């Protein structure tokens, strides 16, 4: 879609809009199972060697489940427990008879829904029947001939089928029974798509999930659960996207300082509310660590667990940081160091002191030299930006940028009553302290 | 065991107790080795192809060792060097004759203790003898028949044996010779258990380590060391648990704010001493980043390298934050944003402003609507908590919660002399500033 | 080379010098390709089974590219976009005919340079020709005999060749098309070395990169790009080391507090400018998160994207923190907790309160007991340091340490006007506040 950007010279910040939301709001828990089997010449020795790998993988996973499974403004977030729902389901599976309900449900099929004893309705999947393979092809060789008649084409095939159990067990072993993202050994591409289609969700969610399998995997958990009655079962916890196609925008901020000659006499100010914003249910979901969100074209995948829910008036800070309805968050300092923030469609440059700051093009080199202050350049005709010894490549996606001129608000502050070293502050709090200092003077 | 929780309404915090400690206090360094060998039709070409994979894995690891191997209150921690002990041992192995001492010690066995030249006594393990396999089965095929007589069952078997060397080399290649956790290619489940049993430790440590192999792996390092005289050797650095079965408890904290109508007029306070606490040697080991500790049932595995050693009186902050023996750490602000902290046995809810905050059950939906302030609900009968647009699942483990009523201490502060934006502060420091402001007035 | 260390008792800090730089300053983008092919008894069924794995890997990667690819003083850094350059190249490859230019260029060879339509000159590599293998050996079996004549030695060989495609696809599936470090499936050791040799760089850069392949891998990206016209192509983004062999030094800092008896009456100060420093182009490249830099012997690999460019006078803070040319950064507090910082050649110990702080040797145990204050011990004759319940191993590399005596500067401050809880501050700012407090008194 249309991605557009606006740079606010007055506050050294830029907003990228045109994105659409896909917010993980909930969890779907599915129970994936693998049916187990309970149990010389060159080719048989390889079968016994592979069968040993199988026996020890089972013993390994049994040992691993002795315990129940577990695992600027970011400091404002709450603290969730990401696998609480999957662990709850996995707890129900240890209740007696519960494992047998699943074993029975998938006797004649590989996909089935099971209502568990506490009422939970979960999709169930038998992805590998080692029970049947071992019990139909390897058992005859090991007992009827007394380890005599065998062919190497079954050795090859057994290694293939056993490999996935060996890899699932490897992942759980280096991860204490909880893995994320969910690999293709836990759930192949075909199985996951099939799982998504049989999921009880909207057609929009199914299309969205199927066209972004790779993101679904990164937002999912595999929780190793139980081995009981020749059934190996792990819970796969999949994201529920309850907010889809609402507007999102990305706020980029950079330090705004005065540019006086005498070093140390300068005051700085930085908008601290940078991160991803998405309209959500009459409020705005604010993600202060924009690295928690994944962007695919103009779709942005975030997790509400790493969000604050803010009044929509928080948007007014971009056009009017002095607006009377939301108290815009800033931090203050006297550290006027140079840096750049690469935005979606351009680059913000905070250039101070003796720093060389330029913007270049691929074939012609330097096309703009920044003066001291906070400035911006759009990615049209620019390929790189240089601040000091640091070269930044700019994003080269299509979209129009608008440069909104305005006097930098740092000019409105008297440096001799300016409160420096304020981090979790706001426009009004800074004024509150300035008036108190001006009172005592 | 018995997990229990107490919520302190006065300070918006909760303590989970009943846990027992397993603290990594030291390191055991073992030297794992792989003995190397020094060195047409369809089946021989595959042997030569696999032999090439072997030769290049050796060349790769030789190239990789040109250099010596290397790798709220968290800011208070010191700075260790995690693989210093393994690197020290690995340095000793480059001394002349040192590699030959090991090669000799494991001539007749695969497990042996070797006292190295500087006095260090290390367990040694030969986990794969490629020297013997290549030198007994592949060498005859490549020289005696001139690449003639071969059978595919050896091609299969060679790929199996060579695979682990290829994978060990892959791990070291993407990790610059230092890996953690220690995979099952570095050390299989059988080898690690055997290593633990032959370790010079208590019977309690052996049982504890064997029943938590997956945690031992996550707290271990594999340091690629030396290739010399047909011997490949890497050091595996294993945790020493010198503190076991002492009481541990988890402190959860959340922001406590006043709830006045006029927005911006509110003051907030948050206990900053959240994290894991374990009794340790007459003091308390405090782990400010509770994500450094791993919980398995009621056992909690932590690393003393990420701890502060505090006076045990730090515990008094939970029952009496104004106690005269320890100066309880807090932070102050005026940012009254809503959030929840999911505890071990319930959920703390900091609900402010216009936020919808509720607690729900699986089948009946909303059972409690929180008013503004800091409140708590136990996981008995509750499955989810909702703060704004964020849905939290609560932990569903058994254990009793006690709600300790008390007036929120934020009510005891006059907002017009309240010092906001204090981060590394304490009860006494805040009083010190309030009295100084009250003096100048 | 010569690694040396100096400890400044006056400021509780230590500098390690003698290192030489290797700074990633730019990016080289190469286009790696795999040529694809467009498409019963026991041995044929395995071929059809492996061929299915191939078809689905292709379908998987096609689904994955529906979207364009994306991915104390650290807070002062700017914000780059690491794969912007590779993504830009990958965008050019979707232009029509562009894929065919590459397909043509590597018809007769596997390595070739191609000037793309926008002028970019990129190295191109065909690392696997599955097109030819499938189209010469498997096609005859599946069509001419009608799935009759086949031998197991080709089944083995097909699994080998197809395996790398299956693994590349696995990596991209768990990583949303962008991986780092660059595995040996993306680019084998031989291919990467060959790529480095054909790179348009200096002989120094080629030697440096070839002798540190493992670091090059960790600083590289694999960006999954396009599948078009039987050509699979991903961009490998390799580091350009434009700064080599300049001096580097590592600054370690630890809290310096007064040691009065009455607890709570103490004031602390910590130099905040700790991290890696490298001379670079007349300025100094400062890396505040020293964990972004990788050290190999005396060579230190850093990324300028995680640096500030500072005046070289920042070095004066080590010999004279009160120097008049650079305003040295510090933080203040009243939290006198004990801890240690393990340096390159010794250990800084900040010992306060009732903490037991000692230094030990391997065979003789405790050789020094620290008194309260900030002290230092060199790694000559010392193996471990203990602060409270935390045991630290010291680095055991050769190099001389010098202990520079001096009165701790915290003694020069009157505790009753000392501004505590200052984080982004400096020597002059603290004096500025002290004089303002002394004025109002
Ligand atoms: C991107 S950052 O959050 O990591 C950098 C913050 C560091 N910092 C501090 C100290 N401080 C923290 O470290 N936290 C974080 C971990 C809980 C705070 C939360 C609330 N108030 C102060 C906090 C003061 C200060 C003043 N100016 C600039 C930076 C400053
Ligand atoms: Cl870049
Ligand atoms: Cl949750
Ligand atoms: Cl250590």
């Amino acid at each position: 879609q249309n991605i557009t950007e606006e740079f606010y010279q007055s506050t050294c910040s830029a907003v990228s809009k045109g994105y659409l939301s896909a917010l993980r709001t909930g969890w779907y828990t599915s129970v994936i199972t693998i049916e187990l089997s309970n149990i010389t010449d060159a080719k048989v020795k390889l079968i016994k060697q592979e069968l040993d790998k199988y026996k020890n993988a089972v013993t390994e996973l049994q040992l691993l489940m002795q315990s129940t499974p577990a695992t600027f403004l970011g400091f404002l977030l709450g603290v969730g427990s990401a696998i609480a729902s999957g662990v709850a389901v996995c707890k129900v599976l240890h209740l007696e008879g519960e494992v047998n309900k699943i074993k029975s449900a998938l006797l004649s099929t590989n996909k089935a829904v099971v209502s568990l004893s506490n009422g939970v309705s979960v999709l169930t999947f038998k992805v590998l029947d080692l029970k049947n393979y071992i019990d139909k092809q390897l058992l005859p060789i090991l007992n009827k001939q007394s380890c005599s008649i065998s062919n190497i084409e079954t050795v090859i095939e057994f290694q293939q089928k056993n490999n996935r159990l060996l890899e699932i067990t490897r992942e759980f072993s280096v991860n204490a029974g909880v893995t994320t993202p969910v690999s293709t050994y836990m759930l192949t591409n075909s199985e996951l798509l099939s799982l998504i289609n049989d999921m009880p969700i909207t057609n929009d969610q199914k299309k969205l999930m199927s066209n972004n399998v790779q993101i679904v995997r990164q937002q999912s958990y595999s929780i190793m659960c139980i081995i009981k009655e020749e059934v190996l079962a792990y819970v796969v916890q999949l994201p529920l996207y309850g907010v889809i196609d609402t507007p999102c925008w990305k706020l980029h901020t950079s330090p705004l300082c005065t540019t006086n000659t005498k070093e140390g006499s300068n005051i700085c100010l930085t908008r601290t509310d940078r991160g991803w914003y998405c309209d959500n249910a009459g409020s705005v979901s604010f993600f202060p660590q924009a690295e928690t969100c994944k962007v695919q074209s103009n779709r942005v995948f975030c997790d509400t667990m790493n969000s604050l829910t803010l009044p929509s008036e928080v948007n007014l800070c971009n056009v009017d940081i002095f607006n009377p309805k939301y108290d815009c968050k800033i931090m203050t300092s006297k550290t006027d160091v140079s840096s750049s923030v690469i935005t979606s469609l351009g680059a913000i440059v905070s250039c101070y002191g003796k720093t060389k700051c330029t913007a270049s093009n691929k074939n012609r080199g330097i096309i703009k030299t920044f003066s001291n202050g906070c400035d911006y350049v759009s990615n049209k005709g620019v390929d790189t930006v240089s601040v000091g010894n640091t070269l930044y490549y700019v994003n080269k996606q299509e979209g129009k940028s608008l440069y909104v001129k305005g006097e930098p608000i740092i000019n409105f502050y008297d440096p001799l009553v300016f409160p420096s070293d304020e981090f979790d502050a706001s426009i009004s709090q800074v004024n509150e302290k300035i008036n108190q200092s001006l009172a005592f003077i």
